[PDB]
C-alpha cells in the first residue's frame, strides 16, 4: 500500500503464505475451521520469527570471528512493548506479510492487537533501554542487553468507581514466541553465606546457590541484517534444593521468586530484600557471562578493550564489587590492577536528582546476604577517601560528605558514590540535568575527577516512534525527501523548505485528522466513551508523579470549566483533554490525583452547558502500545514538570516526532528542543530553575497566591467543598492539604503563567494553517533526538567504538 | 537393520534428513559447530513429532463425525516413560529414522539416552495407565486419558553411603516437546466457601477459584494411523488474585502449588489437604471438559450411551458427587435421574486389598474443602444404606459396615464404599484378586449387589514391553510366525511348535545373552560396577514394600553366601543377585531394607573366598527407562511377595514376555501366569492363600522358625550381632525386632520352601538347552497378558463399545 513499507513480490509473498500454513499445522496443530485470530497471530509471528535465524546465527558467528570490542548493557528495566511489527519493519517484510495476510482473508492490524506487550519496565528508564537496544543493532555494535526475565511486569491498570486497581500481568500466560531458551547457559549465584581469611586470601563459603537460567531474544538492525541479543535471566532452584519431602519441593518457589515481578515503585526508593536479590542476580549472572565470553576469544591487561559494561542508573551497581571480588578473589590479581580494570570497564547513566529515588542500601542487608561484597565496598571507600583527603587536605566535612558509607540510625550504602568512584564515565540524560549534576548533588565529586563528567543527552527510536506508529507521516515525509531519514534523522531538516508548501501543508494535517479519527474510533470500540475529532486534543500521558505536575493541568481544565460556566455562550476551541499514566501501587497522592482526574470528568463530561466544548478523559493502562496509538493522535503535548526536576523526558520527543506542539518548562530536554525548533515553535511557560532557586531561599507561600488569584481561590474553594465527591465532600482534603502547605513542587507558583499560555495554544490552534506551519517547524528540527545520535555519542565518547551502516551479507 | 523395525526408504530417509536440519537451524537456533547430542536429540524428537500431527488432528475429528460412545480413564497417575522410540515404532519410522541419523553422523541409540522419562507415576497404577493407553489407541477406541500435569514427578532416587537420598525430578527443565499447552481451554476449579438453600435448591458460593489449563500429548495406535488425547491439567491462579502488591504476586504460588509434585507415597494414605485438592481439580476440570463436549455433539438420557468413566482406584472417586452437584444444582435434574445416570457413567478398578492404602478422608476436611460434596455424600449414604436395610431387615451390624461414613475419634469417609454404590461396574485386577474382593473386604457389596463385581486381569503392551525394549527377540519370532503377533499376542502359542527346533533354542538363547552383554556393559559405563555376563541373573525390581518381600530375597542371598563361606571349593552356579526400587520418603522399613541390601552387598562383594560366584547389586533409580534394560537381560524373575497381598504385578509378565523363569507364590497374576505356561514350567513356592489364613487363625510365632531352622538362627544371629555392620552393631536391630515380632507378611514360613525351590532353579540353570526349552514354554503363553486383551474386555464387559483393528487413511 505505502512504499516504507516494503516491497510485496510474488515470490515471497508465496513463500510467506505456505509457512504461515505449515505452521498453523505443524506448530500450532490447528486447522482454518477450529482455529481463532489468536492461532492466527502465532502462525504469522512464527512465519516471521524464520527470517531472524539465519541473520542472528552468522551475526554472533561473525563477532566470534571479527572481536570486535563488546557493549553490555545491564539494566533491570527493558520496557520493550510489542515485538511483531517491530521486526516485520526491520526487516522490510511489512507489505509482504499485510499481503499475504490478506490473500489468505486475514487483516494484520487485527492480529497485531492480539500480542501482548513485553511491559518488563516502569516507563522512561526502562523505555530508554529498549530503544538503545535497537539503535545499537541500526549502528552495528556488538552490543548485549542483559536483565531479569520476569514472570510478571508492569501491572495492568484498572480503573474502578475512579480508582486505580491493581492486577497481575501474566504476559506469558500463551507463550512467548520471540525468546530461546539456553538451559545448557544456565549459571550459579550465590547469597548469605560468610567470608574466610586464609593463607592465600579472602574464600566466601556455606553459601545458598540460585541458578539463573537465560532466555535470548533477537533484536534486529533496521534493514541492516543484524541481529542482536537481550539476554534475561530466570531464577531456577537447583535439584537438591532443601533436600518434609513435600514441602522442601513447595520450598523451590522462594528461590524462584528472585524473577517473579518487577518492582513498580519509580518514586521511592524501598530498601527491600527481595529487591537486593534481584539486583545481585542480574549482576552475578551476567558478569559470569561477559568473563567466560572474554576468555573464549588469562591476562585482564586488555579487558577494558575488549569489554564495556553501562549500569542503567544505580540498580546494577553491585557489577563494581563483583568484578573486584572475581578479580581479586578467584583470578588472583592485585587490587590496584583489579581497580584500573574496573574503572575503565564501568560507566554509569544517572537518570533524576530527587533526593527519595536514590539507593541507599542499609549495611546489615548487605553484611546478611552479601557479606564479602560489602566488605569490598568498604576498602574502596577507604582507598577513595584517601585519595579526596590528599587532594583536599583538611576538608573534613568533605570526607563525610563524600563517603560511600552514610552515618546515621541505620549505616547505609550510598549507591550513586559507589557508582562514581567505580566508573570512568558518569553522564546525565539532557544538558541541563548534566549540569545540575556537577553543581548540586555530586558537586564534590565534580571537583575531585571533573575528566569524568559528561551529557548524553536522551533520544527515541524513529523505527517504533514513526514508520511503525505512524505509517501515514512516514509516507508523505519519505515522498518529499526519501527514505534514508530512518536511519538518519538529521535529513528531516530538509522539510524546512517545504513550510509554504501548500500540498506538504494540506498532507501534515491531512495525517494528523486521520490518526485522531481513528483513535477516536479505538476508543468508541474498546471503551465506548465519546469524543469529538474536531476538538485540539491535549494529552498528558507519563507516571503519574507529583514532580510531574498532572496536578497543574487538573487546574488549568477547572479554569477551562469554570469559565465556560461563567460565560456559556461565549466561544471558545473546543478541547478533549486526555491524561494517562499509571501510580506506584503504594504512592498514595498519586492514587489520589487518578481519583481528582476522573472526579473532574465526571462533573465536566455530563453538563449539558458545555457540551462537546471539553471533555475530560482518563485513558486506563497507558502502556507502551496505548503510546503508539495516543502519541501520533495528539495536537498538544503537556510537558509540564517543575524546572529542574524531569532529568530529560522522552515522551516529549516522542510527540515532537509525531506531529504534536509542544506546552511545557526549561526542564530536561525540552530546552534542547525549544533550542532545536526556536523558542517561537515552542509554548515556553513559566519559572526557570533560577527562579525556583530565588523561591527556595525565601521560602515557598502558596497561601501567596491562594490570595492574589480570584480563579485560583474558585477552584481550591471547590475542591475543599466537595464540588467534585458531593457524596464524598471531604474526599479531596489531602490533596488541597498538600497544595497549600506541604507542596515540593510549587504548582501555584506556575498557575497564572501556564493558563495564559494555554489561551496562546486556543488562539494558534483557531488558524489551522498557521498550526501546522509551526507542526512543520517541530517535525523537521526533530533530528537531534534520534536515539541513533545518542548511541553515537555513548559509542565514541564513553565506549571507544565506532559505529558502523554497513550491511551484513544477508 | 531388523525387520520389525520397518523401512528405510531412500525418498523417506532424504525427507528425515532435510526436517532434521530444518529443525536444527529454524526450531533450535543452532547449527552443526556447536550443536551437542541434547540439541540432536530435540531436532529429531521434532522432526518424528511432525508425522503425529495430520492423524491427530484427523482422529480427533473423526470421532466428531462419526459420535462414538468416548471413553474417559481418569488417574492421578500417568507413568509414560519416554516418548520418542515409542512413537517410531507405533508410526513405523524406526528404521528410517536410524539410517537417517547413521547418514548425518550421529548414533540414535545415545540421543534415545537424552530424553528424560515422564515419571507422573509411582508404580503398577501407573505404568497399567499408560499401557492401556498405548493399547485403547491400538484398538481404534475414543478414548482419553486425564489427569495431572506434575511438575516434579516421582523423585529421582541416590545411593549415598548405601541409604536412599531423594532429589527433585525436574523433568521439564528442557522442555517437553510431546505435551501442546492449550491455554484457550482453561476452565475454573472451586474450593471452600459454603452452601446457600434458596427456593429453587442449594447454591455454592464464595468460592476461591484456581484456573485448571489443559496440556495435550498425543497417543499412537500400532500403525492403525490412530491419534488419541492423554490431557494433563496444570493448576494456575486467577489474574486478580490476592489482587501488598508484591507479596499478592507471589501468593500465587499457593493456587499453582495444587500441580507442582506427585505424591510419593504408595504405602500408607496420608489425609492431606493438598492430595485432597489435587483429586478435586482432576475431577472437577474433567467433568467440565466432559459435558461440555457431550453437549457439542440437553437430554441427559444419552449421557451413558455417550460417556464412560473409568475411575483408576479411589482416586477420582470425587468424580461421583462432583457428576451428581452438576446434574442436580447446575442442570436441575431430580435426584433419582441424576443418580441413574451417574452409576451407568461410572466404573471403578480396585488395585489393593491391604487396609492402610485405602482413602479415608476425614470429614472436617472434607466440610471445609468442599462443603457440597459432603452433603451430597450424605445423601447418596442415607438412599443407599434405606436399600441395605430393605434388604436385609434388622441387620444392624451390616448397616453400620456398609456406610461411607465411619464413626470413631474423626469421623471419615470410606471413599472405596463410595466407588461401590456410585457404579455399575466394580473390578479387580487378577482372578484372585477380584475373588479375595468378593470374599473378604466387600463381601456385603457383594452380597447386595453381585452383578456389580467383575474381573479384568492386568496386561502390559507388547510395544513398549518387547518391539522397543527386546528388538533381537521380536525379531528371531518375527522370522518364524510374522509379524502379526505385535498387535494378536495369542499368536505367541504358535511358537510352541519350535520348542524342540534346534535352530530357535539356539537363537532365544543368543538374544539373551546379547542381552545380558548389553546391561553389563551399561553397569560399567554408567557406574563402574563389574558384573561376570555368564552368571544367572537373578533380579527382583519393584517399589520397596514389606509384602513384596525384598527382605526374603535378602535372607536368601546370606544363605549363599554362608554356603559358600561353609564349603568354599564347591561348585555352585554363579549368580549375580540384582535388587531394585524406590522407597516411599516416609517409611522408614522400606528405607531400612535398601541399607540392609547395600550392606549385604558390601561383604559379599569384597570377599575373596566368594570370587565373581555370587554379586549382590542395587540397581539405583529404577524408572520405566531402566526398567527397558534390565527386564531383556534377565534370566530369573523375583515375584514373591505373600500370598494374597499382591494384586496382580505387572513387572512379573514384563520378564514372562523377555524370557526370564518366574520363581513366585501364588499370588496376584502369578497364578494365571502358571495355568497359562503349566505349572511344571514355573518355580512355583510357599503358602497359597488358605495357608496363610491357617496361620492366622492360630497366630503366628516367628520364633517357632527360628528354633527349628538352624541356617535361619545364623543369618539372625548375624545380623543382631553386626556382621553386616561393624561399626554401627545395633543399625539392624528394628529388621530384626520386626521380622520376629511383629511380620505381617510372614517372611520366616516361606523360608525353607524359598530356599529349596531356588535350588532347583540353579539345577535346571546347569542345563542350557533344558533351561531354554522352559523359557519358550514361557514366552510362547504368554499371550493372555497382553494390555490388548484386558483393553477389549472392559471395552466388551464394562464400556459397551467395540474395539476395531481398522485403519484409518494416513
Ligand atoms: O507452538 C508450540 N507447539 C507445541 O508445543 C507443540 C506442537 C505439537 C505437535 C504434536 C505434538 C506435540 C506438539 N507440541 N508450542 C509453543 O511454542 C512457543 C514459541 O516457542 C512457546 O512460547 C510456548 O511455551 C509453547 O507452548
Ligand atoms: O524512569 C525512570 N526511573 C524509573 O523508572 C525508576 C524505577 C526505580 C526503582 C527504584 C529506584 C529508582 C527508580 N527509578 N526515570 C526516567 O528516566 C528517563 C530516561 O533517562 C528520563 O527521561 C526521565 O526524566 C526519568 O524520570
Ligand atoms: O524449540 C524452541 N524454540 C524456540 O523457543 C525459539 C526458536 C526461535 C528463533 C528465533 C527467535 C525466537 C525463537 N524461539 N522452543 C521450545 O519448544 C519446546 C517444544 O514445543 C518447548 O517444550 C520449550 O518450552 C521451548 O523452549
Ligand atoms: O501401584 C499401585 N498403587 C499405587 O501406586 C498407589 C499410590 C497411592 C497413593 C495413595 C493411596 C494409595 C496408593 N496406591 N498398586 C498396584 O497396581 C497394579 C496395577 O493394577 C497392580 O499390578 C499391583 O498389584 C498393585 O500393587
Ligand atoms: C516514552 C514512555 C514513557 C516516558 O515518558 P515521559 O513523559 O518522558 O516520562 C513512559 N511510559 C511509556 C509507555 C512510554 O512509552
Ligand atoms: C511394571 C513396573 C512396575 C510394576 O511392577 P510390579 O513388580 O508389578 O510391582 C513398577 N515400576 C516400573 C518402572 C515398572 O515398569
Amino acid at each position: 500500500q505505502i512504499s516504507v513499507r516494503g516491497l510485496a513480490g510474488v515470490e515471497n509473498v508465496t513463500e510467506l503464505k505456505k509457512n504461515f500454513n505449515r505452521h498453523l499445522h505443524f506448530t500450532l496443530v490447528k486447522d482454518r475451521n477450529v482455529a481463532t485470530p489468536r492461532d492466527y497471530y502465532f502462525a504469522l509471528a512464527h512465519t516471521v520469527r524464520d527470517h531472524l535465524v539465519g541473520r542472528w546465527i552468522r551475526t554472533q558467528q561473525h563477532y566470534y570471528e571479527k572481536d570486535p570490542k563488546r557493549i553490555y548493557y545491564l539494566s533491570l528495566e527493558f520496557y520493550m512493548g510489542r515485538t511483531l511489527q517491530n521486526t516485520m519493519v526491520n526487516l522490510a517484510l511489512e507489505n509482504a506479510c499485510d499481503e499475504a495476510t490478506y490473500q489468505l482473508g486475514l487483516d494484520m492490524e487485527e492480529l497485531e492487537e492480539i500480542e501482548e506487550d513485553a511491559g518488563l519496565g516502569n516507563g522512561g528508564l526502562g523505555r530508554l533501554a529498549a530503544c538503545f537496544l535497537d539503535s545499537m543493532a541500526t549502528l552495528g555494535l556488538a552490543a548485549y542487553g542483559y536483565g531479569i526475565r520476569y514472570e510478571f511486569g508492569i501491572f495492568n491498570q484498572k480503573i474502578c468507581g475512579g480508582w486505580q486497581m491493581e492486577e497481575a500481568d501474566d504476559w506469558l500466560r500463551y507463550g512467548n514466541p520471540w525468546e530461546k531458551a539456553r538451559p545448557e547457559f544456565t549459571l550459579p549465584v550465590h547469597f548469605y553465606g560468610r567470608v574466610e581469611h586464609t593463607s592465600q586470601g579472602a574464600k566466601w563459603v556455606d553459601t545458598q546457590v540460585v541458578l539463573a537460567m537465560p532466555y535470548d531474544t533477537p533484536v534486529p538492525g533496521y534493514r541492516n541484517n543484524v541481529v542482536n541479543t537481550m539476554r534475561l535471566w530466570s531464577a531456577k532452584a537447583p535439584n537438591d534444593f532443601n533436600l518434609g519431602y513435600i514441602q522442601a519441593v513447595l520450598d523451590r518457589n522462594l528461590a524462584e521468586n528472585i524473577s517473579r515481578v518487577l518492582y513498580p515503585n519509580d518514586n521511592f526508593f524501598e530498601g527491600k530484600e527481595l529487591r537486593l536479590k534481584q539486583e545481585y542476580f542480574v549482576v552475578a549472572a551476567t558478569l559470569q557471562d561477559i568473563i567466560r565470553r572474554f576468555k573464549s576469544s588469562t591476562n585482564f591487561d586488555a579487558f577494558p578493550d575488549k569489554v564495556a559494561i553501562q549500569l542503567n542508573d544505580t540498580h546494577p551497581s553491585l557489577a563494581i564489587p563483583e568484578l573486584m571480588r572475581v578479580l581479586v578473589d578467584l583470578e588472583r590479581l592485585d587490587w590496584d590492577k583489579a581497580w584500573e580494570v574496573t574503572v575503565k570497564t564501568c560507566a554509569y547513566t544517572n537518570h533524576t536528582v530527587l533526593p527519595e529515588a536514590l539507593e541507599r542500601w542499609p549495611v546489615h542487608l548487605l553484611e546478611t546476604l552479601l557479606p564479602r561484597h560489602l566488605q569490598i565496598i568498604y576498602e574502596i571507600n577507604q582507598r577513595f577517601l584517601n585519595r579526596v583527603a590528599a587532594a583536599f587536605p583538611g576538608d573534613v566535612d568533605r570526607l563525610r560528605r563524600m563517603s560511600l558509607v552514610e552515618e546515621g540510625a541505620v549505616k547505609r550504602i550510598n549507591m550513586a558514590h559507589l557508582c562514581i568512584a567505580g566508573s570512568h564515565a558518569v553522564n546525565g540524560v539532557a544538558r541541563i540535568h548534566s549540569e545540575i549534576l556537577k553543581k548540586t548533588i555530586f558537586k564534590d565529586f565534580y571537583e575531585l575527577e571533573p575528566h569524568k563528567f559528561q551529557n548524553k543527552t536522551n533520544g527515541i527510536t524513529p523505527r517504533r516512534w514513526l514508520v511503525l506508529c505512524n505509517p501515514g507521516l512516514a509516507e508523505i515525509i519519505a515522498e518529499r525527501i526519501g527514505e534514508e531519514y530512518i536511519s538518519d534523522l538529521d535529513q528531516l531538516r530538509k522539510l524546512l523548505s517545504y513550510v509554504d508548501d501548500e500540498a506538504f501543508i494540506r498532507d501534515v494535517a491531512k495525517v494528523k485528522q486521520e490518526n485522531k479519527l481513528k483513535f477516536a474510533a479505538y476508543l468508541e470500540r474498546e471503551y465506548k466513551v465519546h469524543i469529538n475529532p474536531n476538538s485540539l486534543f491535549d494529552v498528558q500521558v507519563k507516571r503519574i508523579h507529583e514532580y510531574k505536575r498532572q496536578l497543574l493541568n487538573c487546574l488549568h481544565v477547572i479554569t477551562l470549566y469554570n469559565r465556560i460556566k461563567k460565560e456559556p455562550n461565549k466561544f471558545v476551541v473546543p478541547r478533549t483533554v486526555m491524561i494517562g499514566g499509571k501510580a506506584a501501587p503504594g504512592y498514595h497522592m498519586a492514587k489520589m490525583i487518578i481519583k481528582l482526574i476522573t472526579a473532574i470528568g465526571d462533573v465536566v463530561n455530563h453538563d449539558p452547558v458545555v457540551g462537546d466544548r471539553l471533555r475530560v478523559i482518563f485513558l486506563e493502562n497507558y502502556r507502551v502500545s496505548l503510546a503508539e496509538k495516543v502519541i501520533p493522535a495528539a495536537d498538544l503535548s503537556e510537558q509540564i514538570s517543575t524546572a529542574g526536576t524531569e532529568a530529560s523526558g522522552t515522551g516529549n520527543m516522542k510527540f515532537m516526532l509525531n506531529g504534536a506542539l509542544t506546552i511545557g518548562t526549561m526542564d530536561g530536554a525540552n530546552v534542547e528542543m525549544a533550542e532545536e525548533a526556536g523558542e517561537e515553535n515552542f509554548f515556553i511557560f513559566g519559572m526557570r530553575v533560577e527562579d525556583v532557586d530565588r523561591l527556595d531561599q525565601r521560602g515557598y507561600n502558596a497561601q501567596e497566591y491562594y490570595d492574589r488569584i480570584p480563579e485560583l481561590r474558585q477552584i481550591i474553594e471547590q475542591l475543599s467543598s466537595g464540588f467534585f465527591s458531593p457524596k464524598q465532600p471531604d474526599l479531596f482534603k489531602d490533596i488541597v492539604n498538600m497544595l497549600m502547605h506541604h507542596d515540593r513542587f510549587k504548582v501555584f507558583a506556575d498557575y497564572e503563567e501556564y493558563v495564559k499560555c494555554q489561551e496562546r495554544v486556543s488562539a494558534l490552534y483557531k488558524n489551522p494553517r498557521e498550526w501546522t506551519r509551526m507542526v512543520i517547524r517541530n517535525i523537521a528540527t526533530s533530528g537531534k533526538f534520534s536515539s541513533d545520535r545518542t548511541i553515537a555519542q555513548y559509542a565514541r565518547e564513553i565506549w571507544g567504538v565506532e559505529p558502523s551502516r554497513q550491511r551484513l551479507p544477508a
